[PDB]
């Protein structure tokens, strides 16, 4: 418990807040989605509503520490509160996004965070169709809202996405869930921007 | 990074806080909206329900920087929260409003400020006749709650509201949407209070 | 920008807080509504939902200043909670009252304080009857939770509510609307509770 | 206003905070409702709707003062934030309470507080039969959530709950209403705990 | 008074706060549930509503004190964020839990903790059949999102979940109820977490 006192306040404490990536220093998350749950769906309003968590994954240099320093410790666990994070939005919400879990990070001792938030997300999705035998089809991009390319990029490790938590007797079924890297403009601004675009292809169970 | 730690620490822990618009030193914010979607409609309570974002902009000089004494840093994102931020209310809701998006501006070192929350909104509209050729109107106004004319103006860059955003299998078709200035007046107050009235016609797909 | 800095300073970072109205130094607040939409009504529940807007107007010794000293400024904008607010509440609520305005008040030179937030009440109202000619009536009383009339004291500067501003494609009409002084006492307490009575009268449009 | 300032910090600011009741220091709290309104019954889920009110009541030595002292000061109104307030819970809601009113106590210079809280509960209750003449019948346990009866105990001035606001035009009447000390016994902990049973009796009317 | 206020000061002012566990120095968490209510079954969602409370129970070196210092006191009742708290979370929940209780701890001179909140869960379960005499069984995991095995183990005093304060006029009644200790891997990370699966059979009564 001493050892890891010590490096927290060494962080924290003393170190000057860091203040988000720029076009000099810029940085890359790395973006993943577990689906858990399609859980409502609003044919009136064309809504829906998801159950997932999004594995969060960047790196900054002024996290690092030496292990030899503070008794071979190599992570740690820390409040979302106390380090930056990045601003990682849906592009297509309906509603504000509900907090499922604790907000909490690790800290690795090169200095790579890794933070998985889990979410309810109502989004726009026409649902006209789900109980037939093709189903529908709803996207949703996930992106950095005031951060362009040239500051903040997004990658996945794949994009395949991860189906061995969806509920099993879920009303909906799953045929298919992919996670692809976009490169996207708008009216405000000339550079562009990306984002994660979460297609999800389901159906009513029978 | 120790250039713009620097500009955010000689910007806001220095400096007191800036008290907002005067009549001896007035401001002008420019307004824009791009309707993502109309995504409920209530004909029991006439309650309409907004998907949008609002392009905010400003300039103050209490802001500015050399860009020669920060590392050539031009501009920089950070917190609303940091700066003063324009009490853009809208006039005829019925909930609060709902936040989509980060609170997070982008500063430039010319004294210009951009930010762009995202937000739903309920709003006085009846929806009868919706479901016709013709369709329906609908209006509400975005102003300064508290700041009137001689302290707080209102622009647009446009008329037009941007629909390139606008949810393709909506519900609803937007016939027209239009932003556009006015003058009002109220009870409370002898001076005139400025808005931008976004009125949009819509009707059934 | 220099001169309101630093008013704002020796008004609120000089001073120690304003604790409050007492007996010795009692507080006069002046209360007036403008309705703008009875948006809903629940027959199964008797609650009736509006979106109003409610002026508050008072006057403190601890913020007056003279405009000379202070580069002639008569007054200024200022959040809610750098200042004393009164505690004015609805005492027959369903829900928690839903904030739909910035808590920004103006304080003038005087003293004078004016504070307009905007408010969406859920209250007790029995509507059995809105669709027919007569209508319903229904009345909330909003007053001080915990001061008494020894302390905060009430008024109007009209008796009659401001409908100039009522949603004019609201699903009800408002037949008539009253705002008014009155003493009640109370269980728990010797000294009589000061409020003004909102008691509107509306049927289906 | 300077003897309530120096009050209020020689009160606060001076001391450190009141750490709660002990065994060697026991603390007794009178609990009384008065009940403004049953609001809903859903009987597919038996969870019942009340608006009410709630005066706490006890005393602390560390709260008091001589009047002599600060200009004849006999007592203060507080925001609830400055001074320990009890745990009061209930026992079987069903949904977080939805506070009505400000958050303000009443200190007396003999170190007595009042407190009195306004609430939106729902709660377990089985509504079948309420549609009848004897209608149905309804508990609800309010104690501390954590303190003994060794460090908390309850009173009631009266076990008649307070009728005379409740509303007339509710679509339930009260037939009764009773307030009841009682001790309990819980997994946890081998030591008794204090709570009042709320007990209404109603029906539609 | 005085006592117990020296020894928070020596434990939480003194102190830098504990930064929970590690590797190093594992902590295990003993836990408990006391089912209340099933207040809700949605057979269009798939979701289903518990009322309960959570006996957490944990044991710190930087807790402890010896009695004799601090005036015979053995135990304190303090707020829960004065303290660290594991992170419990349900693993299939819909809906952020809504807290029904203070959140207050009992802590012991050894070190020992003890923290009973009280939540009303929306959690994933098929409720189709629960009109039936088998009825329908249904199973939630609580455990760390954040800490492993190696970091946080849990444990259980008993198998049994605690039905004694069950609502007797619930729509649902219990045929069993179960709390166990599992094992599980997830994709993110190589090492094992640790939880107590909450699997309630039940059918309406
Ligand atoms: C750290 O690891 C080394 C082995 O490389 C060991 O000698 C030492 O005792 C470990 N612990 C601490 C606290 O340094
Ligand atoms: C800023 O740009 C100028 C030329 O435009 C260059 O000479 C100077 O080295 C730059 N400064 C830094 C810190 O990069
Ligand atoms: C300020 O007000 C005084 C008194 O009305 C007036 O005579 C003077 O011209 C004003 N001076 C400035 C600097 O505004
Ligand atoms: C307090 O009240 C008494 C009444 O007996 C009065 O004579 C005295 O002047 C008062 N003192 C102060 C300080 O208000
Ligand atoms: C603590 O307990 C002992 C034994 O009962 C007693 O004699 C002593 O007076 C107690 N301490 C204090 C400070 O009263
Ligand atoms: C700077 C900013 O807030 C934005 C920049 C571009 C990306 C989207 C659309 C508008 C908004 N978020
Ligand atoms: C000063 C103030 O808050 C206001 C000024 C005029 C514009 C509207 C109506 C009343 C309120 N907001
Ligand atoms: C002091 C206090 O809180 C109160 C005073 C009287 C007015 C109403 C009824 C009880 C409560 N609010
Ligand atoms: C210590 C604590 O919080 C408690 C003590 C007993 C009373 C009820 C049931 C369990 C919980 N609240
Ligand atoms: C690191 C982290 O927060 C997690 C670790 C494993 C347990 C569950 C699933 C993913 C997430 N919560």
């Amino acid at each position: 418990q001493a050892n890891l006192m010590r490096l927290k306040s060494d962080l924290f404490n003393r170190s000057p807040m860091y203040p988000g990536p720029t076009k000099d220093d810029p940085l890359t998350v790395t973006l993943g989605f577990t689906l858990q749950d399609i859980v409502k769906v609003d044919s009136s309003t064309n809504e829906v509503d998801l159950v997932y968590y999004e594995q969060q994954r960047w790196k900054l240099n002024s996290l690092m520490w030496d292990p030899n320093e503070y008794g071979n410790i190599t992570d740690f666990r820390t409040s979302a509160a106390d380090i930056w994070t990045p601003d990682i939005t849906a592009y297509s919400s309906t509603r504000p996004v509900q907090v499922l879990s604790p907000q909490i990070a690790v800290v690795t001792h090169d200095g790579s965070v890794m933070f998985i938030p889990a979410q309810r997300l109502s989004f726009m999705c026409d649902p006209t169709g789900v109980d037939s035998e093709e189903g529908v089809t709803c996207a949703v991009k996930f992106g950095s809202w005031v951060y362009s390319g040239f500051e903040i990029d997004l990658k996945t490790d794949t994009d395949q996405v991860d189906l061995s938590s969806y509920y099993a007797s879920s009303k909906y079924e799953i045929l298919s869930a992919t996670q692809t890297r976009q490169v996207q403009h708008y009216s405000c601004c000339p550079e562009p921007y990306i984002d994660v675009n979460l297609v999800v292809k389901f159906r009513e169970r029978r």
